[PDB]
């Protein structure tokens, strides 16, 4: 049931985008990303390496989600959790459909921030998640304070629904319907985003 690895060219940014499954060999790198100042407030995983290892192992053995590393021209610089809403905490907050999916993400290295690279990456992984035939909706619940990500999500087709009082944050529940997404993905690829 896991999201498959993939590699695509993006002609807009003129880069190779590649996504692979996370493994335990990634623990030091991922641990470093979790200690970045732009990540800490939203992920809260600035914890000792020993603990991060135990957490990563548990998530890698979790069947409702797929952990991936996203890379630009082979350089790993983003972390992704792709999941089924039905088996996730967010299912409790809205009348989800059976095959709805969700996405969590971060850009790790500072050297990959501020360059608009989240768009081609997010559009690519969304496209591959939407190839599940019965999935019509993908949801996201960014912290309500993460104005930049709320903006990025809106630009990719996500519509805000309502705040969600989650254990770790007040999120903004947002839904992206496939027909809207394909139009935005096509706008992107046709240089009219
Ligand atoms: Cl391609
Ligand atoms: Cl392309
Ligand atoms: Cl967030």
């Amino acid at each position: 049931d896991k999201l498959a690895p993939f590699e695509v060219f993006d002609h807009v940014v003129n880069k190779k985008l590649s996504f692979r499954h996370v493994t335990m060999d990634d623990v030091d790198m991922l641990h470093s990303w979790m200690h970045e100042e732009h990540v800490i407030p939203y992920w809260k995983l600035n914890i000792p390496l020993v603990d991060y290892k135990k957490h990563l192992q548990t998530f890698l053995n979790d069947d409702h989600q797929t952990l991936m590393v996203g890379a630009i021209n082979g350089v790993p610089m983003s972390y992704w959790e792709s999941y089924w809403v039905k088996e996730d905490i967010i299912a409790n907050y809205y009348p989800f459909e059976e095959h709805d999916q969700g996405i969590h993400l971060l850009i790790g290295p500072q050297e990959y921030l501020g360059q608009g690279l989240i768009y081609p990456l997010l559009l690519a992984i969304m496209q591959q998640k939407f190839q599940e035939p019965d999935t019509n909706t993908i949801v996201a619940e960014p912290d309500r304070r993460n104005k930049k990500m709320i903006h990025v999500f809106k630009k990719c087709g996500f519509q805000p629904v309502k705040e969600v009082e989650l254990p770790d944050k007040i999120g903004l529940l947002m839904k992206c319907e496939q027909n809207v997404f394909e139009k935005r993905w096509s706008d992107w690829k046709m240089n009219k985003f």
